[PDB]
């Protein structure tokens, strides 16, 4: 059995558009994604998600709703990444580029899947349907999935 490290991921999903950020450096650089990062000691997972959203996108939200959890495993890495996925539809400021991320809105018929992590093609459609999910993906490097599981759930 492996140890896991906690991460968050936040999608601002509105009726006709979703906010993504182009990751400018670090893990997943070059891919559009939601905002997020490592959970810190002492904070709830939701509050860590709110913190990362503010730090990486400039947006400050009162609350986030948990929609999924995805575990990532990489060949050659002993530690799993346990990613807790949150949404909101409700914002009240403008996104601001950070060192981590350049925010950009996408219409919901223009989700840039080819420039997102490959696994997002599987779970993002459930997020768009307002379904809840648990997933697991094993990667060789950045591009190749060797094994995965995905399930819709009623409670995350
Ligand atoms: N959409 C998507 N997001 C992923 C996948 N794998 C993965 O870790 N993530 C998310 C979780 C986090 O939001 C982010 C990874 O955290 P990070 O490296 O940006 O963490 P951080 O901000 O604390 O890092 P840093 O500034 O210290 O370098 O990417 C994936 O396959 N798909
Ligand atoms: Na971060
Ligand atoms: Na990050």
């Amino acid at each position: 059995m492996k140890a896991s490290r906690l991460y968050t991921l936040v999608l601002v999903l509105q009726p006709q558009r979703v906010l993504l950020g182009m990751k400018k450096r670090g893990f997943g650089a070059g891919r559009w994604n939601g905002f997020g990062g490592k959970v810190q000691e002492g904070e709830t997972i939701e509050d860590g998600a709110r913190r990362e959203l503010q730090e990486e996108s400039g947006l400050t939200v009162d609350a986030l709703h948990k929609v999924g959890q995805i575990v990532f495993e990489f060949v050659g890495e002993p530690e799993l990444m346990d990613v807790h996925v949150f949404c909101t539809d409700s914002i009240q400021g403008t996104p601001v580029e950070s060192d981590e991320m350049r925010p950009c809105w996408f219409q919901l018929d223009q989700i840039p899947f080819k420039d997102m992590w490959p696994d997002d093609s599987y779970w993002f459609p459930l997020l768009l349907q307002k379904k809840k999910f648990h997933g697991y993906f094993k990667f060789q490097g950045q591009d190749t999935i060797l094994d995965y599981t995905l399930r819709e759930v009623d409670t995350v």
